């Protein structure tokens, strides 16, 4: 059982590469106010397909958990979670089976464990701008977005210390530790919004019209480069895109709607 | 324990780099004629650290067993055990509990399970060159060179439509099937000795004097590029030089002496 979950680990990072393409979205459901998250945990068992669904950036507690992804399209049945603090943005995500997020109009990271509903750990991040200082483009308290991708959880913001520009922390999913620190170039009041994949942090040019990628900063080596990637933002207003590496996918909240873009990564 | 397995070739596979270093080489045993080659299961089990020695290129089909490699330092203790048909070559590899080894005069590949002592698959190389045709710089009837990475099995040669140059075949260990072909071009003759790390064929300028590692193919793009990792030849004469996977090393038969060298990768 656990030495599976090594494996599945291990072979995700062996087929991992540079991002090349990110094709057409489908729109999962037409939901929800014109900002929001939703998620899956790629840490989740057998089974266990449930799709989290937070909407709003501000002064919302309750989340809510669809069966599945067919009962996340199709149907409006669901259970609410009421978070025991309101989430600030829509950077909030679910790993292992709780979920990480920003605690309201703070720099405060909370881990919270679905099944117990409980807090299982409560940390501030150091010198992280909060309280729509160093939001991403599109605003709504979007000053602090964590992430998972191949190698685990990772917190994209930025500090005063390194001029506002986008900082990456790597988390330790219980002590929620830093364990190391880069400093990026990129001012993230700029940024549409980032997602990391296979340690790369992706960073889009902004968040309404015609949307791309251009700009990776390469974790594993410190480096950074200016690219163009293009991805339709099809309903023109984006405020939550995540990197799913389970499916290989970016969740994306689309202006009132829940879509999603397969990606493809350099293979030779 | 069957994932424990399918988890450790996942680890090594995902610590692969690009051959940057090779470092002094240590004499291990001063042992044997001038030709043979020497080498331990990268798929042995915890407790299993069996040295296997064949000595010569030819008219020889016993393979000696050491206990342990410290045993082959210090001892002459071995139990042997009789091939049914002489191999020919240095370019026999262990894997998974069977030798793989080129029967003698042909171009025909035998899996041969050592504890069992029977012959598992036998199948001919398709267009391979063998009896002293397509040998390495040094002679010694090594026409076909088979060995391990982390991918698994792979046979190194040359074939006449591909001019005389260096073939690559990836195989099965089972059926002993070709599972993918790359065509270089590099003379056989002029390589002085191979290896694969990674996926990457590494071939030598000699078998003897200042040698060096200067030519790199790449089987994941089907390139190639000339670099420059210089090693050092302590007996003037190389006849194998082998890649284990799993301790990140060379083995070589040096004139009558087996040495080991460490290997750096990105
Ligand atoms: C919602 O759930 C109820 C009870 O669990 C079930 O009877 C009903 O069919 C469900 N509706 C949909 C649309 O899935
Ligand atoms: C996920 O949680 C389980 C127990 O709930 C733990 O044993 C396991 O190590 C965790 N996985 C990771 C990758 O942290
Ligand atoms: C990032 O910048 C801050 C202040 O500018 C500095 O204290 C820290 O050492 C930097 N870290 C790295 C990894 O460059
Ligand atoms: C992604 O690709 C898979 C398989 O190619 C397909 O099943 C799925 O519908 C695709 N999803 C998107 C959003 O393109
Ligand atoms: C081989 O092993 C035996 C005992 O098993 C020992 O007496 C002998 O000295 C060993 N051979 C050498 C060359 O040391
Ligand atoms: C090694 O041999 C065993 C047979 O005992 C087999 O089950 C296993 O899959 C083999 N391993 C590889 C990597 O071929
Ligand atoms: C290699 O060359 C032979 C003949 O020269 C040809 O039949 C074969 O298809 C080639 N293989 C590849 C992979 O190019
Ligand atoms: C290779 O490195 C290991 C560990 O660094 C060391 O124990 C061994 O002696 C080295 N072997 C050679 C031949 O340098
Ligand atoms: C989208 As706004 C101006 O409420 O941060
Ligand atoms: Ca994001
Ligand atoms: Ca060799
Ligand atoms: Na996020
Ligand atoms: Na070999």
């Amino acid at each position: 059982s656990n030495l599976e979950e090594r494996l599945r680990a291990c072979m995700q990072k062996l087929a991992c590469g540079k991002l090349t393409g990110i094709s057409d979205p489908v729109t999962v459901k037409t939901s929800g106010s014109r900002f929001g998250s939703w998620m899956t945990d790629p840490l989740a068992p057998e089974g266990d397909n449930r799709v989290w669904y937070m909407d709003g950036y501000h002064n919302n507690r309750f989340v809510r958990e669809y069966k599945s992804m067919v009962d996340f399209m199709n149907t409006d049945n669901f259970t609410s979670h009421r978070l025991p603090h309101p989430w600030s943005g829509t950077g909030q995500v679910v790993y292992n089976g709780s979920i990480y997020f920003n605690k309201f109009q703070s720099h405060i990271i909370i881990r919270f464990d679905l099944k117990t509903e409980t807090i299982l750990k409560t940390r501030s991040l150091d010198y992280a701008g909060y309280n729509n200082m160093y939001h991403y483009a599109w605003g709504g308290h979007s000053d602090i977005d964590l992430m998972v991708d191949e190698n685990g959880l990772w917190a994209v913001y930025a500090t005063n210390q390194n001029a506002g520009n986008i900082v990456i922390s790597k988390l330790d999913p219980v002590s929620l530790q830093i364990l190391q620190t880069w400093n990026t170039s990129y001012p993230k009041r700029s940024a549409g919004e980032a997602f990391i994949i296979c340690g790369t942090l992706y960073v889009t040019n902004g968040y309404s019209g015609g949307t791309k990628v251009h700009y990776a900063y390469q974790t594993n080596a410190s480096t950074y480069e200016y690219i163009d990637i293009p991805f339709q933002n099809k309903y023109s207003h984006i405020s939550m895109l995540d990197y799913n590496p389970k499916d290989r996918a970016l969740y994306a909240w689309n202006n009132g709607h829940q879509t999603l873009y397969n990606v493809t990564l350099f293979h030779a």
